[PDB]
């Protein structure tokens, strides 16, 4: 599996958001949907 559609990263929370509650590297090529604006369940 070499092709990865954004739908994959957007379905997997980054350890940053999960552990640090923030992904300062989000601005970088860090994979996953790091959404820290729309706080939802
Ligand atoms: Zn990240």
């Amino acid at each position: 599996m070499d092709k990865i559609n954004p739908d994959w990263a957007k379905d997997i929370p980054c350890r940053n958001i999960t552990i640090y509650g923030y992904c300062k590297k989000e601005k970088e090529g860090c994979p996953f949907k790091h959404s820290d604006n729309t706080t939802a369940t």
